[PDB]
């Protein structure tokens, strides 16, 4: 009694957040375990999503779901791709957010997380009256080296038939020309696929939140740097300690729990990169006369470009060392990494691809691709100390690997004592990463900081 007034309350159950990734799934995997935990701590969360992405989301997922017209012309160039997707998911986006401002079942948007690599995208948000959050992911240090070439004074350009360079830049190991981050792959879209990293800071400075996936032991120097600079919260690995709802996982669960313990090489190069079939059948007759048994993902549209003397979803095998190897078109990764039976995981390095190995305590043999990939790999041989990177037979990225040095790198992570050391690093940042996410751990923090503050008057 005696008092006159009302209270109001602000908590998550009553906060509404939006979620955009790009339309791959290096970018839908990470936004979706962040989407996870943050319905877990009791927010209402939509999940937006193209049309073409949507029944993949659908299958993985608390979670709201919204599809958004493609905008996809599959007709054009990179350029004008890009800027049609640009156009029509600005719209699209833009008009969720009006619908949901004037919804009664949900709270109105207070933030929208989108794609760094979507930095119009904070124009949207603002626009409309809320909050932008902006995630990364690719890990700090080389989305640091974008952040370089961007600011256009430091020189990147590279004739490496000439001469080789060093690159020397706050916080980072020097890195080499094979370090740097790798766009000749694409040829005449080399330009496109450069600007569309660099744009991401482009607004950095207007950003409300500026969140990566990583934890901060991990890139502790570049990290404060970029703290320091633009206030970011590390609040990695999004994906939970001992998940998405995979295909094929009964088919390799109890394939691997049929294997013997740390015998499994596991192989994937992720979701886009596609290998030659040179390069395809140098990586078949190491795995076929290896030590070890092996799971290796190739994805359906690449299994004609495997070896002539190999359409079906999974195939069984005997190899000639007396082993035995799966060949299937998709795996739970995150369970498959996190198997007993496992003994390392021969990666292009994606970052995804990378972290959750770091959280699984895996060694990794590093058969980078291009963009990141090579920084990736970069970091986990000569930084993280993780796994070892595979040598091109020309000294160039787009080599072939032929198969006595996959053979060279399957030893030393398997079978030498070097390995050993490995893999004991990779047990350390499997803690490290464990302790990141746990109550207290800067992860953990860092993403109680954003969610806190969402509820701020
Ligand atoms: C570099 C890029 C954008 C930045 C994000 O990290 C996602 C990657 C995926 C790979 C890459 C895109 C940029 C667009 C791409 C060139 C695009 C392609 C268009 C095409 O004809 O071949 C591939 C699909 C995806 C793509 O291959
Ligand atoms: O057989 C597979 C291969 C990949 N992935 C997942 O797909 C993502 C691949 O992303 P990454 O950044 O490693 O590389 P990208 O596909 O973008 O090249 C990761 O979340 C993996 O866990 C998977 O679930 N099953």
């Amino acid at each position: 009694g005696s008092h006159m007034g009302t209270i109001e309350i602000s908590s998550p159950s009553k906060t509404h957040i939006l979620a955009f990734p790009f339309p791959e799934k290096g970018h839908i995997n990470p936004m979706l375990h962040l989407c996870n935990r943050l319905a877990s701590k009791g927010f209402r969360v939509t999940l937006i999503t193209t049309i073409s992405t949507y029944k993949d989301v659908k299958n993985k997922i608390l979670i709201n779901l919204e599809s958004i017209p493609d905008g996809t012309d599959k007709n054009l160039g990179m350029n004008g791709y890009f800027n049609q997707f640009k156009n029509s998911v600005t719209e699209s986006v833009a008009g969720i957010i009006e619908e949901y401002k004037l919804g009664h079942d949900f709270p109105p948007p207070k933030v929208l997380i989108y794609d760094s690599t979507m930095p119009w995208m904070l124009d949207v948000a603002h626009g409309h009256g809320i909050l932008g959050a902006s995630l990364f992911t690719q890990p700090c240090c080389v989305s640091v080296v974008y952040y370089h070439m961007l600011q256009g004074t430091i020189d990147f350009h590279r004739e490496q038939s000439s001469s080789s360079k060093v690159l020397l830049l706050p916080c980072l190991p020097p890195l080499e020309d094979r370090d740097l981050p790798e766009f000749d792959y694409f040829k005449e879209d080399s330009g496109f696929v450069s600007n569309l990293l660099l744009n991401q800071f482009l607004n950095i400075d207007k950003i409300d939140y500026v969140l990566f996936n990583t934890f901060e032991m991990l890139e502790s120097e570049i990290a404060n740097w970029m703290s320091n600079k633009w206030k970011i919260l590390t609040i990695g690995p999004t994906a939970p300690t001992a998940y998405l709802f995979e295909t094929n996982t009964e088919v390799c669960m109890k394939w691997l729990d049929e294997r013997e313990p740390n015998s499994v090489i596991y192989v994937s190069f992720g979701s886009i990169a596609s290998l030659t079939e040179q390069q395809m059948e140098e990586i078949s007759q190491a795995l076929f006369t290896t030590n070890f048994n092996f799971l290796w993902v190739v994805r359906e549209e690449e299994r004609t470009k495997l070896p002539n003397c190999l359409n079906p979803s999974s195939e069984s095998f005997t190899t000639a060392a007396g082993k035995l190897g799966l060949i299937i078109n998709w795996c739970p990764q995150l369970d498959v990494l996190r198997h007993e039976s496992v003994a390392c995981f021969m990666t292009h390095c994606g970052w995804n691809s990378t972290l959750e190995a770091i959280s699984s305590g895996v060694p990794m043999i590093c058969v980078p691709q291009w963009v990141d990939q090579t920084t990736n790999a970069k970091f986990i041989q000569d930084v993280w100390k993780i796994g070892v990177r595979v040598n091109n037979n020309n000294g160039e990225n787009g080599g072939l690997v032929k198969k006595e040095e996959i053979e060279r790198c399957i030893k030393e992570v398997c079978e030498s004592e070097k390995g050993k050391e490995l893999k004991r690093n990779a047990m350390k940042w499997k803690d490290l990463s464990k302790e990141a996410v746990s109550e207290g751990g800067s992860s953990d923090t860092n993403l109680e900081y954003f969610a806190s503050t969402l509820l701020f008057y």
